[PDB]
């Protein structure tokens, strides 16, 4: 709905994931500044300066709620509020992403140890904290569910119901099973459907270019990247979206800076996304990435090759989030 817009027209479709509040997730709670990191004004200013108004921001449940019998961590909420504040001051809107893989402290959401009600409450409580914030675009209620033994769809509806008890205005982003793979979407999530009477739900998949779909880009699995593998891995998902009359988001995709074939695949993917008015978020920019080959964070004030590749694709004349249903 209130999707960010570009200055010369169109929508802010193509954004960035920003580190690093979900870093080192096995270390909980860990310490801010050591194990995980939050961005500063420089990051939001840089990406705004590049014409980027969309940000996906991972965090983990374990740092907002250390235990199910505990309330929310005040400082972590304050850190997320700061993130939303700095985004909004720079004309950006943020997707808060609970980067939790269908699990809480390693146990499955929907298991006896982590009931659906515990997930619903945390999202209800989080939505109470951030309801109405100008820099908030919506809630990516779970990153990359996998091996959830049938538990993910019920958990997603429990969180949505709870969120809509307190906030009927924020967008909600729904990922699917099999790590929310875009290529596998029509087979894994063939009959996947969450109920949102607000009509403010978007489905979200991830897509990488290596042979095992993982985005790790190991040497043996990254030797033959077709220039169209990005379009081929997006199309199943887009086609499922069009058939079900639903809106999409490619929440992660990224390439190493040393694979020319990956560059071509990214250019053709973003072009295809634009043709369908489908937004995306590059993985990843922000603090703490060092020389990570996929990182789009500049170094020495030198733009990264992936930022330079993104720029040709920012302009559009879309007025609604797609794809366009049949
Ligand atoms: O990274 C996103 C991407 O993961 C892809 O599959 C991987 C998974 O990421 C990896 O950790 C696991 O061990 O094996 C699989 C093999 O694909 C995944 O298919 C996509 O859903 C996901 O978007």
């Amino acid at each position: 709905a209130d999707w960010p817009v570009n200055d010369e027209g169109g929508l802010a479709l193509h954004g960035v994931n920003i580190s690093g509040a979900g870093f080192a997730p096995h270390i909980t709670p860990g310490k801010n500044g050591t194990h995980y990191f939050y961005p500063e004004k420089k990051h939001f200013k840089y990406y705004a300066d590049q014409g980027i108004r969309l940000i996906r921001f991972p965090f983990i449940w374990e740092r907002v709620q250390h235990s199910l019998d505990s309330g929310l961590n005040f400082d972590q909420i304050r850190l997320l509020k700061k993130t939303l504040d700095l985004a909004a001051q720079n004309g950006q809107k943020v997707i808060l992403d609970m980067h939790n893989y269908g699990r809480y402290h390693g146990e499955l959401i929907g298991s006896s140890k982590v009931p659906y009600e515990a997930y619903a409450s945390v999202w209800r409580k989080l939505a109470e904290r951030f309801k109405g914030h100008p820099g908030l675009l919506g809630y990516d209620i779970m990153n990359e569910p996998h091996s959830t033994v049938g538990l993910w769809p019920g958990a997603a509806q429990a969180a949505v119901d709870a969120i809509r008890e307190v906030d009927d205005q924020t967008l909600i982003f729904i990922e699917g099973e099999r790590w929310s793979s875009a290529y596998h979407w029509p087979l894994v999530n063939a009959n996947f459907l969450i109920n949102d009477p607000a009509d403010r739900l978007i489905y979200e998949a991830h897509l990488y270019f290596d042979d095992d779909f993982s985005g790790k880009y190991m040497a043996q699995t990254s030797r033959n990247i077709d220039p169209m593998i990005g379009v081929e891995r997006a199309r199943p998902f887009i086609e499922w979206l069009q058939k079900h009359g639903q809106k999409g988001f490619l929440g992660e995709y990224g390439i190493p800076d040393d694979l020319p074939e990956a560059a071509q695949a990214m250019d053709n993917l973003l072009a295809y996304l634009n043709d369908n008015c489908v937004p995306s978020a590059y993985w990843a920019g922000g603090p703490g990435w060092g020389t990570y080959k996929l990182a789009i964070e500049p170094r020495n004030g030198k733009d990264r090759p992936q930022m330079e590749l993104m720029r040709k694709h920012l302009a559009n004349d879309c007025t609604a989030i797609g794809p366009t249903p049949a």
